DNA sequence: CGTCCAGTCTAC
DNA sequence: TAGACCTGGACGG
């Protein structure tokens, strides 16, 4: 996933979890080479939050919880597949890695993080990644100013399309919305990153940054993905503009990542 | 059957 | 930097 997916993660384990009361221990799938997460409450609510291209949960204890804890915060980073599902106990999707089990009263369900290819991570911290940049949703001014202050960076020689997934300052931007972005702005993707950005100090590349992600999330939906039906996936294909589209160049940037856009590749093309 | 394609993380 | 980390779907022979 990407800031938008992160997103409606959080918001989908926030209003499934609203009403649902989980008990017992976090149980993890025996293949996945994460921490195991210690953890047990007889009764405890699940929420979340979403920073970038990272969602924490907050294991929450109710008065009187046994045996005795205090609160839980798991970081989770989704890689290329991650996601979670609220299923039915026994019904437990293949790659269903790590599980939170509610408690009776009413039908025994699992809240479950899954994510076929395992590029996934979570870590007992708590703490947002040290280096990720501030969320190009949720701190928009923050992010704004966080690249602004730092153009001299050694990042912001590299070509813009490259520039965007760098998430000390992009934190949430994915290789969709770097082609959806720049295809806004026709901004060529093998423009150096420092000349786009050194203009700026209306809809500018930066404000782009947040609006054009914010375009996914108000799609409601599960972004790139379908989550809640096929539906929500042809909503989302729909709304893409150049990512993946014909009548759209691709190349590779250095790191062999597919970059779509429209005419000239720009100077630092390969 | 085979190939190729879809975000970090870490060892050169 | 380049390869490593994974599974599965869409192709091609």
């Amino acid at each position: 996933g990407q800031g938008p997916e992160l997103h409606l993660a959080s918001q989908f384990v926030n209003e499934a979890c609203r009403a649902l009361v989980f008990g017992g221990c976090v149980e993890k799938s025996s293949v996945s080479r994460n921490p195991e997460v210690p953890f047990e409450s007889s009764a405890y609510r699940i929420s979340a939050s979403a920073r970038g291209k990272e969602l924490r949960l907050i294991l929450s204890p109710l008065p009187g919880a046994q045996p005795q804890q205090e609160p839980l915060a798991l970081v989770f980073r989704f890689g290329m597949s991650g996601s979670f599902q609220l299923v039915p106990r026994e019904e437990l999707p293949r790659h269903a890695h790590l599980r939170f089990y509610t408690a009776p009263p009413g039908p025994r369900l699992a809240l479950c993080f899954v994510d076929i290819r395992r590029f996934g991570r979570w870590d007992l911290g708590g703490k947002w990644q040290p280096g990720r940049g501030p969320c190009v949703l949720q701190e928009y001014q923050q992010f704004r100013e966080n690249v602004l202050r730092n153009l001299a960076d050694k990042a912001f020689d590299r070509p813009i399309c490259e520039a965007l997934l760098d998430q000390r300052f992009f934190n949430g931007i994915g290789n969709y919305l770097r082609a959806e972005i720049l295809y806004r702005l026709k901004i060529p993707p093998f423009e150096k990153a420092r000349s786009v950005l050194e203009a700026l100090q209306n809809p500018d590349l930066l404000e782009l940054c947040h609006s054009v992600p914010k375009e996914v999330v108000q799609l409601g939906g599960r972004g790139y993905g379908s989550e809640s039906g096929e539906e929500d996936f042809a909503a989302f294909r729909a709304w893409l503009r150049c990512y993946g589209m014909p009548g759209m160049s691709s190349l590779q940037d250095r790191h062999g990542r597919t970059i779509w856009f429209q005419g000239d590749p720009g100077p630092l093309a390969p």
